[PDB]
C-alpha cells in the first residue's frame, strides 16, 4: 500500500564466525532444553546470507516523495556529522527479541551499549532528523533504543502464544542461567563502511564520510 523503508548496518560473517555464531545457538538451546532455532546467516540450501542490525523499525511513507526525502536527508546528516568507518562490537551472549509484528521470536546477539556508544550515539539524532524532515514527526518509537540495538542470529521454528507472551521472563531466567552455564569466548566485531535504507526494489546503501 505504502513506500516502506528501514535503516540498518550490514554484517557478512565469515565461516569462522559462521561456526561461533553456531555454536552459540546449540548451547542457548541446551541451556534453554534442559522451541527449536534455524540459523538466519546460512541458506536453507547452506550458503552464507547476511546478517544486520536494525536501526529503525518499518518506516511508513505515504508518498515515494516522502521516503526520498528522508533518504536524502540521512546523507546529509551523515556527511555533516562527518560519520566515518568504524568497528561495531557485539556481545557473545544472546538472548530473545520480539519480531516486529509480534508473532516471531529471534535469538540475537546485543550490540554491546558501552563500547560502541561513542560510535553509535549520533545515529540517533541523524535518523532523527531525517525522520522528522520527511513527515514522521512522532520517531520515538520507530528508532531502535540502544538497550535493543541487536543482531538476529537464529529464529525460533515455532513460538507459542504463551513463549511469546511471556518471553521477557524467559529472558531473566535464560541470561541467568547463561552466566552460570556457559562460557561464550568470542570476541565478535564487524566494519561498518555504510548505512542502508531498505526499499522494496532494492536497498539503498548510503556511503560514510
Amino acid at each position: 500500500r505504502f513506500w516502506r523503508s528501514f535503516t540498518y548496518f550490514e554484517w557478512r560473517p565469515t565461516p569462522a564466525i559462521h561456526r561461533q555464531l553456531q555454536k552459540i545457538i546449540c548451547k542457548y538451546k541446551e541451556t534453554f532444553m534442559k522451541v527449536d532455532f534455524d540459523p538466519l546467516f546460512i541458506s536453507h540450501l547452506g550458503a552464507p546470507k547476511p546478517l544486520h542490525v536494525s536501526l529503525t523499525r518499518s518506516l511508513l511513507f505515504e508518498t515515494e516523495e516522502q521516503r526520498h526525502v528522508f533518504i536524502q536527508e540521512m546523507r546529509n546528516g551523515l556527511r555533516n556529522n562527518e560519520i566515518t568507518p568504524f568497528k561495531l562490537q557485539i556481545c557473545s551472549y544472546p538472548k530473545l527479541y520480539i519480531s516486529e509484528r509480534a508473532n516471531t521470536l529471534y535469538l540475537g546477539l546485543p550490540v554491546s551499549e558501552c563500547p560502541n556508544k561513542a560510535q553509535i550515539s549520533p545515529f540517533k539524532t541523524i535518523i532523527a532528523e531525517a525522520l522528522q524532515k520527511s513527515g514522521i514527526s512522532n520517531y520515538q518509537d520507530l528508532i531502535v533504543s540502544r538497550q535493543n540495538l541487536h543482531v538476529s542470529i537464529a529464529i525460533a521454528s515455532n513460538p507459542s502464544k504463551a513463549t511469546l507472551k511471556r518471553y521477557q521472563q524467559l529472558n531473566e531466567t535464560m541470561g541467568a542461567l547463561l552466566l552460570l552455564n556457559n562460557d561464550f569466548a568470542y570476541k565478535l566485531e564487524f566494519l561498518v563502511n555504510s548505512i542502508y535504507c531498505d526499499e522494496n526494489r532494492h536497498s539503498i546503501r548510503i556511503p560514510f564520510n
